[PDB]
């Protein structure tokens, strides 16, 4: 039941993702990799870029072998491309085995990498159906288990920071474990909750309902998962539907209505500051997200912290403030439970049983009057489906899935 050798194995800067050591090719070079439940490909940066301390050298691997097949790979906010092929990868703070899997060789980019983010490329965890090219490139965790005698799991315990800040020059750092294979019991408190992954493409679930300091916001439940809900890690803030988003921004406002915040704050745009150690943190609310339970007519709610949706940001012209970003925002790709809900938590990526499951971590932030919670069984008599069936395109429909 432990699994200490992959305690503490990621590491980060706030807001600019968690990233795991990872070694690529014979003999191994070693790259910073960030983990991402929320795509399906292994990329790594493959050539000289500003952002980019070092990278990938094909050339300098006996074990690499080129798959004579481009890929391009555009986001709505960046894109990056690249050469496929295949080598030998492990995780050395990870399990003891060396895999073959597919490697994206970045060699254009676009908005992609991070300036001091300190990761050179992307470790997609999730499904094989929104992979790219397409669905037969095998994703890195299919592979390891495919290999080896790995269990198909995986838990993210994401640990945020922290106030008092360290730095002023620099975002502060955080840490985070993934455990590969299993679940670490020191990594969380009380019971583990499990919601259905919905379907295994991104990991997939159904909230039922949706409260802000336990006033229900009382909207059809389709509305929250419109037009998915999934869980992110490579996404930093919770993410909501922007009619959810709306009603959500909307009651946390009336919470807090003791400050006049600019405009600015609720869009993400500007921070707010108290004086050092000050911060009113009662006058803004928990949220709590209900999700499908196993059983039907069962939900269970995981409940959040204002220290966990306002992110500290130390300014070096006002260090001797404690200032926030609100790191709720507005989605047209629905709900993403981001690191915002991921840091309350230690998640298990429970792929074998077709489950995500959710305790309170051992590494959240809180104070003496509130907790991150995970809660209950709730039920529900005559139980709407919250799930949203999105329109089939004839593109998406023609595919042949041989
Ligand atoms: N899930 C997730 N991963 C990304 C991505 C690409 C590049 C950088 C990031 C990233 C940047 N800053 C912070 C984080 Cl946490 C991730 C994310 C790739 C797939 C779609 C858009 C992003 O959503
Ligand atoms: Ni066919």
């Amino acid at each position: 039941g432990s699994f200490v050798e992959m305690v503490d194995n990621l590491r980060g800067k706030s807001g600019q993702g968690y990233y795991v050591e990872m070694t690529v090719g014979s003999p191994p070079q070693t790259l910073n990799i960030l983990v991402d439940t929320g795509s399906s490909n292994f990329a790594v940066g493959a050539a000289p870029h500003p952002f980019l301390h070092r990278y990938y050298q094909r050339q300098l691997s006996s074990t690499y072998r080129d798959l004579r097949k481009g890929v391009y790979v555009p986001y709505t906010q960046g894109k990056w491309e690249g050469e496929l092929g295949t080598d030998l990868v492990s995780i050395p703070h990870g399990p003891n085995v060396t895999v073959r899997a597919n490697i994206a060789a970045i060699t254009e980019s676009d908005k992609f990498f991070i300036n001091g983010s300190n990761w050179e490329g992307i470790l997609g965890l999730a499904y094989a159906e929104i992979a790219r090219p397409d669905d037969s490139l095998e994703p890195f965790f299919d592979s390891l288990v495919k290999q080896t005698h790995v269990p198909n799991l995986f838990s993210l315990q994401l640990c945020g920071a922290g106030f008092p800040l360290n730095q002023s020059e620099v975002l502060a750092s955080v840490g985070g474990s993934m455990i590969i294979g299993g679940i670490d019991h020191s990594l969380y408190t009380g019971s583990l909750w499990y919601t259905p992954i919905r379907r295994e493409w991104y990991y997939e679930v159904i909230i039922v309902r949706v409260e802000i300091n336990g006033q229900d916001l009382k909207m059809d439940c389709k509305e929250y998962n419109y037009d998915k809900s999934i869980v992110d890690s490579g996404t930093t803030n919770l993410r909501l539907p922007k009619k959810v988003f709306e009603a959500a921004v909307k009651s946390i406002k009336a919470a807090s209505s003791t400050e006049k915040f600019p405009d600015g704050f609720w869009l993400g745009e500007q921070l707010v500051c108290w004086q050092a150690g000050t911060t009113p943190w009662n006058i803004f609310p928990v949220i709590s997200l209900y999700l499908m339970g196993e059983v039907t007519n069962q939900s269970f709610r995981i409940t959040i912290l204002p220290q966990q949706y306002l992110r500290p940001v130390e300014d070096v012209a006002t260090s001797q403030d404690d200032c926030y970003k609100f790191a709720i925002s507005q989605s047209s790709t629905g709900t993403v439970m981001g690191a915002v809900i991921m840091e309350g938590f230690y998640v298990v990526f429970d792929r074998a049983r077709k489950r995500i499951g959710f305790a309170v971590s051992a590494c959240h932030v809180h104070d003496e009057f509130r907790t991150a919670a995970v809660e209950g069984p709730f039920v529900t008599l005559d139980m709407e489906d919250c799930g949203y069936n999105i329109p089939q395109t004839d593109e998406s429909r023609s595919h042949h899935h041989h």
